[PDB]
């Protein structure tokens, strides 16, 4: 029978390479971090007609919905052969969960008179995430620091290891960073040092950097943001 895992992802514009999709990147990262053998098939145009292309076969069985695939992988790939990637702190699963939605409304808005509201809503969401990244978690200890630790030095959302929460959020933050810069000259504010520490830590991980689609894929996917504000 069909055995193993195949992840089907959106193809880029060349019809063969990885295209823009935060959901595909999320699953790519999970499978990488699991240490499981898998292949990635790009989709270039028993599964329903026109199902949206981030899906997976597991021993031949088709699995849909990015959230359900995550839950299935975390439940089927377990120690000792595969690590658990679930978070230890429940707040890690909700931190910044509105950021991508607010960015989407900001970047898709056409009316200039509404930009201040959408941009401020984005900044408010980012502030909340930055606060979580900079506030030490309760169990956090800096064993090597004689001084008191007021700004968290942990690498990622939940601690020093990448978890499912990072696989969800990091692809979205990567899109925001590329698109908002290209089309709005908008950047994560310099005072949000938690977001910037987090991104610097993440871009130093092969599992994040080498699952990012090319910048031009992401910029092309959002090419409608180059239109004038009416």
């Amino acid at each position: 029978g069909a055995m193993g895992i195949t992840l089907f992802v959106k193809a880029g514009y060349d019809g063969e390479s990885i295209g823009n999709c935060p959901f595909s990147q999320r699953l790519f990262m999970i499978l990488w971090l699991k240490g499981v053998i898998f292949n990635v098939t790009t989709v270039d145009l028993n599964l329903a007609p026109g199902t949206n292309p981030p899906f997976m076969t597991f021993d031949g069985e088709v699995k849909t919905d990015v959230n359900k695939i995550e839950e299935f992988l975390e439940e089927k790939l377990v120690p000792p052969r595969y690590p658990k990637l679930g978070t230890q702190h429940p707040e890690s699963n909700s931190a910044g969960n509105d950021v991508f939605a607010k960015f989407s409304a900001f970047i898709k808005n056409t009316k200039k008179d509404a930009n201040e509201i959408y941009e401020k809503n984005l900044l408010r969401a980012l502030k909340k995430l930055d606060s979580y990244l900079n506030s030490p978690l309760p169990d956090e200890i800096d064993a090597d620091s004689s001084e008191d630790v007021t700004v968290s030095q942990r690498k990622f959302l939940d601690g020093d290891e990448l978890t499912l929460a990072d696989c969800n959020l990091l692809p979205k933050l990567h899109i925001i960073k590329i698109v908002a810069k290209k089309y709005r000259d908008f950047e994560f504010p310099s005072e949000m040092t938690g977001i910037w520490r987090y991104l610097n830590n993440a871009y130093a991980r092969d599992e994040f950097t080498n699952t990012c689609p090319a910048d031009r894929e992401i910029e092309h996917a959002y090419s409608d943001a180059a239109k004038r504000m009416k």
